[PDB]
């Protein structure tokens, strides 16, 4: 290994978020399918399995609501015997999750590199 000159393939900085944690700035040596791209990324983070692990297009939160209700119409709730939502247990969101699969590229699916790529196992078995 002496004549290994970089910039051989197409390399780009990809916004990839670790599962349920945080997005990392990782470069990808992309050339083939989403497989080719993501397997590199997963190798950068020490993940080697995609049977349960698929990818989602993480749409960036550009519009965050300030509602918690309509507020203006009807000041509050006329009962208030129980506050069903004061705090949010389980950050369950399927809104930011726009799943994308393999058998194709990001080019085919019309998704650009500015889109954050979220990895998450839709098949998650840890209920014990």
């Amino acid at each position: 290994s002496s004549g290994l000159v970089p910039r051989g393939s197409h390399m780009r900085p990809l916004k990839i978020r670790m599962l349920d944690g945080t997005v990392k700035t990782i470069m990808v040596d992309d050339s083939k399918t989403v497989t080719d791209m993501l397997m590199t990324i997963c190798a950068r983070i020490g993940i080697t399995n995609h049977d349960e692990y698929s990818l989602v297009r993480e749409l960036m939160e550009e519009k965050k609501d300030e509602g918690t209700g309509t507020l203006r119409k009807d000041k509050t709730l006329l009962r208030d015997e129980k506050k069903m939502e004061k705090l949010k247990q389980k950050l369950h969101t399927d809104d930011e999750l726009n799943w994308l699969d393999h058998g194709r590229t990001l080019r085919e699916q019309g998704v650009e590199e500015h889109e954050t790529l979220l990895l998450r196992r839709k098949f998650f078995y840890s209920d014990q």
